[PDB]
């Protein structure tokens, strides 16, 4: 355990070795971490567990900080397997302990571990649970930041927000706080997480910040569920949810395609010559969306303000993980960007402009697609290139 | 180089090493060769090259067995980078020798390699090129088995048919001829290329079959241009490959999946129990679609008399993966396949009727989906098992 | 659960997903099971458990089957976590329950699971446990086979011999016996088992073996603890474990290599086609470490009457990938088998020697090593294609 | 093309997909890119060309900027695949081109190329060529910076420095020139670039740089064959290469082991809690060798005062990939670096001590090895964490 503030300990679990994060869909390639947090006041108060995985380390480690029946209430903020994955095994040794959650994490929760027995305590926004010594915890219900059953626990006197996902990282460090860790691995892997999970739930970010900001409560620390606690003038990352949440782009085009025999990335390569030659100022990169990490691309489109995406004709359909790419891209409502689309085609193709209605059903601006057959000889290759003049002149910032 | 039989030699290329096709569409795990010949009767006659990682290689060693100035005739039955790739550092050497080819491989040629002012000579199916000592060479167009412009060539006297693609397979020996290798192997290759590429095609391998039977012409040897010439049997081959076409399935189910934290994983499991106990004459497999090798998964729906398919709800959308896969599956043109889409969600869903839609687009004749919520509990697995011992009570073959 | 025989029970666990065992030193590619069984005579006996990662669900399914407290006792053949992996969860609903072990397996219980408090009975080899109905329980300690803790249980009466990891095999299937599945993919699993696994105990194979069959009990069933109950011709898996521990060889060749400008690459090919072509009787394989299975290379090895290996000089040193196989082929104990160690130097070299050197102390018989500078030319290549002459020569059998 | 300066053109290849170099030994995450310059004075003089891979491109490309018969020179700094892969392409269209190269490149050139024909001109440190309008080249050998068939040259006016691989990084982008790229990802590769490659040449980087300065040669701009030219500030990259060869380490400790059952991993997470609870000053890093980046574990070591390294024992010897990383590193000479060896064993074990052992072969000044049987209880834990702060006390810079 680490002590956070006065009675405030971490008894999170570090995980150097995890790869992986929903199923493949995310991969952690610098690991994480799960934080739960013990509170000893007139009350004791645990908020959260950690990833199934470690339920027994967790549970015993647990024992060294505390006799179990000591523990007064329990908060849930989130019922995903990374944050009450040991449930189970701590209600078992203590069944009639109190859990304090939203509504909806009565569903999750019951959803996951089939205990609809407990003492659950339904909390909305403002509920208070008083801990003595002149402190109390305030629940602020966030749904669908990312769950509908989340929710953030803010503790008066210690001024301390326990976020849960809000705010966090994938990045283990043995040292808990952000001024602590190297500041660039720090936000390379917030804004990651930022791109890749919380895109879709833009819209519901600047309001739930402007409400919590309403309520006048001071922000000492934030202490998330991911990664560091925010000690060091924690309302940065705050203030960087706010800049992300706005349709966020920089100027920058990432262009990513699949490609069997090459002649769609020889497109793709001349496009970006046509456009590094154009606007300087255009920060380009691309992928082989076969060949590279699909969260680095994701990322990728999240910082640009547009995207070319390439794949020739593979019987009559797209290449399958360009279909799969723009399956997720919807989901994920990317807005405010321009797309292009491109690829090669042998003898009648399709692919391309099956691309173009979907990357336009995923909410992408469209401009002219580029279609050329078989592989470029230097009269197409002119026209590729041309093709990412043209691109970067329509897209152009304003001077 | 290697004696096929009589004064055809083998000039071809083994390639130990190679893991992808068609970028990563098609994994290759034993390898594959790339088959070319020189005919040496009267005329010289080259039939096909290699693929152009090994051009180098490829004109050297034909140096070795022949001076390049003596080919009187190259025959290029398909264009393909695997096939045709040497062809330009070939031509360099000797530039005025004649190519014969389909009209669509005119167009195939010169779409990769550029060099229109080859001297092309179209040839249509019945067309003959005359080499001498009562030899000729028969061609045969077989557009689309598996591009336009494939055709394949038959040598009167030794009666040996260069088939190119067609009955060849990805499998890696220094044996050149069938009854020399691994049967075992040799045909678990054979029926993956089979499923993987010419699926699609199916409708048209029985017409070209019964047409090139229908000229009487013995057979001694199939010459494919991957893997093993058929010298033992050959008929053989032919043989599986119209039983292959014929909308071809065993009595075997295939499940397959995407999960992001096991829920999905924990249906498909109890759909398989209930299968397994309701009919033991089926087959049955599962994957895990992010965990397991894609062309293996595609080769048992090829194999199968239907397939359930497994996603979450992840953002409103289906998982990407089964998104691609079933792109992909679309293009293949699986027949006579029944399916049933599985899956589990949390709050409003919808993936499962997602994915059960494009499976009816795709051609699969559609039973009832199975949607679960959360985590199944005991009796939310007896509703998956329940599900199982239906779906193998509607799909039975008769008694 | 499924009936095995009369009272016996599976009431194991498939794991078709599973991909690594022992980190990633075991690719299962057909995924596993791990079985456990249930014994209801006059007293209930449970044999062995399953993997820690699926203990809920064993203890839950468990529960399905029989109250936890009708247990009478449990029987530990084996302690590694793939089979004693649920012990803990059982234990602390029944704590009282006797555990029937092996001495050794005091030693590795209570090393993974620190509940030295439970009442475990050490048994020897001819020991009895009676169960009533006239049937007993005869153990068989199996030390090193594969562990210090391992032993096999025989039920008398019912003839089944419970053989835990012997003669077991990872192969994922919903049906339990042997005539019930593909017997292509069940022999391919068993051989990959034994030679990645058991090679470097196959000198306790034959005494073993020698041991129970002098105890002249009919063997009806072998039940062992992955894969499928041998209930068709038993013995089967028997003589091939006999076979397999005489220092197995068949005429076959294996040649693997890691190259990084393909120098050495072009050896090994050249190497292969000189073998080809004097000795065609034999089965020649060749491998990139790098680009290949790691187990399918070492299954080969233990197939194969010699090996080649082929490193380029990396830094003064081999190239890693190489040096780790050939640390973990010294663990394993290959015997009776020849070696050349091959390679491409650019200046002072060294690394082939310094192989072969590894290879001879692993207890290969030494042949010449070959060695070339960069990339081979044609005189180069043809010296390289003599080699492999030479080697079939050597290395060849009886006529 | 692109303007380097003046008269130089920049007449590379850039390299988005790229992913693996020297085999798989060398991962390039961002890809890479290979630098070709052309001047154009009196003579016209061609330096280096481009990876085999893009040979054709390279000469097309050329014949655009350039007719080939122009080519007054071509400079060889060094004959690697990914440097000279385009020559034999190159020379066949203009044969009697004069090369001027080391003595060791004519070996070297010749080992790839075998054109021993070819107009070699040796040069030593010092020899000039004339271009004319009062420019020259002069060369500059630096053998083992980082083949014997090293050099860089200059050429005075301009005052440009052609580094070939010294200095270099793999790391694509459209823009050419150091400062218009984001300066902490072309810092992050050049370092990643000089740990991997160059550590083993360390010894040889100092005096080579003394060397240069002392001709007292202006420079404007640092050219290399891979990545950015040095364009703003070029001495920074210089000055970090004398940082990087003083046997550099940070305030910083590496982690890193491969496991079977999750032992040694256990081990080496209490192991970091105990440094990083001891000196908070310290940056540690874990990884597990079978799951992570082998590149970045090498970059942590090369940046740190000391590691720590763990297996399990396997068939009485390390696990595979520890030992192949440790005869990398071997190779590598790690220098003024500290190590411990650590992990778990199941009855006799020796692997620890075999690992501790190879390491101090390796340079690493040894402490204490720590060990423990099968999973690491409470009391085992304690021990672990221990041994962190003792390592970290030990090991602590002054105050
Ligand atoms: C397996 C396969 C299937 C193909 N199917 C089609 C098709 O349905 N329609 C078409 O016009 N071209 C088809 N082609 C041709 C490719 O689209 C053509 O080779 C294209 O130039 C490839 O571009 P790429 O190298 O970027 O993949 C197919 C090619 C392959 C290898
Ligand atoms: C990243 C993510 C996004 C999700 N999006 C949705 C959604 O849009 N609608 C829904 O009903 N459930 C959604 N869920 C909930 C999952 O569908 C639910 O956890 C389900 O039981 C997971 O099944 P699985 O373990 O097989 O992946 C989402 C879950 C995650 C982790
Ligand atoms: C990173 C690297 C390190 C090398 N170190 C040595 C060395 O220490 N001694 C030597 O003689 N050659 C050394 N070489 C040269 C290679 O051994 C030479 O290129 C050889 O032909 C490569 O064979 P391969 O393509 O099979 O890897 C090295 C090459 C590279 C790329
Ligand atoms: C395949 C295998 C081989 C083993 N060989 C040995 C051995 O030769 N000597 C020994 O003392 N323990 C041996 N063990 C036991 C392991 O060293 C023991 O399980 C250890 O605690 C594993 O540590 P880890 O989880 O970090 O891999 C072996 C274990 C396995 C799975
Ligand atoms: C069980 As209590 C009274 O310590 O909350
Ligand atoms: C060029 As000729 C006459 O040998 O075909
Ligand atoms: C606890 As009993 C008497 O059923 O073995
Ligand atoms: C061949 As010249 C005279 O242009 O160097
Ligand atoms: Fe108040
Ligand atoms: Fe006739
Ligand atoms: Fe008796
Ligand atoms: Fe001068």
């Amino acid at each position: 355990s680490i002590v956070v503030k006065n009675n405030i300990h971490w008894v999170g679990q570090r995980d150097w070795e995890v790869r992986d994060f929903h199923g493949t869909e995310y991969k952690t390639l610098r690991g994480s971490s799960y934080n739960s947090y013990l509170i000893r006041e007139e009350k004791n108060v645990l908020i959260d567990t950690v990833d199934h995985k470690f339920s027994r380390e967790f549970v015993q480690n647990l024992r060294n900080e505390i006799d179990l029946a000591d523990i007064d209430y329990i908060v849930i903020n989130h019922a995903e397997e990374d944050h009450a994955g040991a449930l189970t095994e701590l209600m078992a040794q203590i069944p009639d302990t109190p859990i304090y959650c939203t509504a909806n994490a009565i569903d999750s929760i019951n959803g996951h571990h089939h205990h609809p027995e407990w003492n659950f305590n339904v909390v909305k926004t403002g509920d208070t649970l008083d801990i003595g010594n002149g402190k109390q915890l305030i629940f602020v219900e966030t749904p669908m930041l990312h769950w509908p059953d989340s929710m953030m626990t803010y503790l008066t006197g210690d001024a301390v927000l326990f976020s849960n996902d809000a705010f966090g990282q994938h990045y283990c460090d043995e040292h808990l706080f952000n001024d602590e860790v190297d500041q660039t691995e720090l936000f390379e892997q917030c804004q990651r997480y930022y791109a890749n999970i919380l895109t879709p739930f833009s819209r519901l970010v600047t309001p739930k910040i402007t409400e919590i900001l309403g309520f006048n409560l001071p922000v000492d620390m934030i202490a998330t569920s991911h990664g560091v606690v925010w000690r060091d003038n924690p309302t940065q990352i705050v203030e960087l949810y706010l800049k992300w949440a706005a349709d966020y782009q920089e100027d920058r085009i990432t262009i990513f395609y699949d490609t069997m025999s090459n002649n769609t990335r020889m497109m793709a390569d001349a496009i970006a010559q046509g456009i590094a030659e154009t606007d300087p100022r255009v920060a380009v990169k691309i992928f082989n969306v076969a060949r590279s990490d699909k969260n680095e691309i994701l990322t990728n489109v999240f910082r640009s303000k547009g995207v070319l995406v390439g794949t020739s004709t593979m019987n009559n359909v797209m290449m399958p993980k360009i279909a799969g790419l723009v399956e997720e891209m919807t989901g994920l409502r990317f807005r405010n960007k321009r797309a292009s689309a491109f690829g090669s085609h042998g003898w009648s193709g399709g692919a391309v402009d099956r691309l173009s209605t979907r990357l336009q059903d995923a909410g992408f601006e469209m401009s002219l697609s580029l279609k050329a057959k078989w592989r470029p000889d230097q009269d197409a290759l002119k026209l590729c290139r041309e093709h990412g003049r043209e691109i970067a002149r329509q897209w152009a910032l304003a001077p």
